[PDB]
């Protein structure tokens, strides 16, 4: 709907389950990103002039276990807010978009890769309530990303 607090605890429980195995999980993440759009390997610092993912890699790991925080975070906000607040970092991470060539035809990419990685976290815990609320959060972040993207462009 707008994030409830049993969609907020799913979110907080999932993303727990992912920061237990983060080697295996942003390896797999950027596995699904390839597999969606493997035109956006070159995006990537840590991923270009590489042939398969690192599955070892400190910068990568570090990355993706960002983007996962902020989302969560992003879910957590919504809850109590009802809003995603723009502060310096999402400002910050708009002008960062806009020098590695990110356009807003990317972010469905990213979008699928996550929803698709929380599904193997998971596993038999998944419910369509967790694939809507990781969704909302996305989506909610997303917006505020772009538009902070479109006016450092
Ligand atoms: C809400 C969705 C997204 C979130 C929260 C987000 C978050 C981030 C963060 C936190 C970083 C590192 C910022 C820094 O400290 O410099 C970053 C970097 C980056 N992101 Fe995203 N991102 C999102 C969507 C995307 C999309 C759709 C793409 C495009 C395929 C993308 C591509 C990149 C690239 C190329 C970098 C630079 C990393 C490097 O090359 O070392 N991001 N993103």
């Amino acid at each position: 709907g707008a994030l409830t607090e049993s969609q907020a605890a799913l979110v907080k429980s999932s993303w727990e389950e992912f920061n237990a195995n983060i080697p295996k999980h942003t390896h797999r993440f950027f596995i699904l990103v390839l597999e969606i759009a493997p035109a956006a390997k070159d995006l990537f610092s840590f991923l270009k002039g590489t042939s398969e993912v690192p599955q070892n890699n400190p910068e990568l790991q570090a990355h993706a276990g960002k983007v996962f925080k902020l989302v969560y975070e992003a879910a957590i906000q919504l809850e109590v807010t009802g809003v995603v607040v723009t502060d310096a970092t999402l400002k910050n991470l708009g002008s960062v978009h806009v020098s590695k060539g990110v356009a807003d035809a990317h972010f469905p990419v990213v979008k699928e890769a996550i929803l698709k990685t929380i599904k193997e976290v998971v596993g038999a815990k998944w419910s369509e309530e967790l694939n809507s609320a990781w969704t909302i959060a996305y989506d909610e972040l997303a917006i505020v990303i772009k538009k902070e993207m479109d006016d450092a462009a």
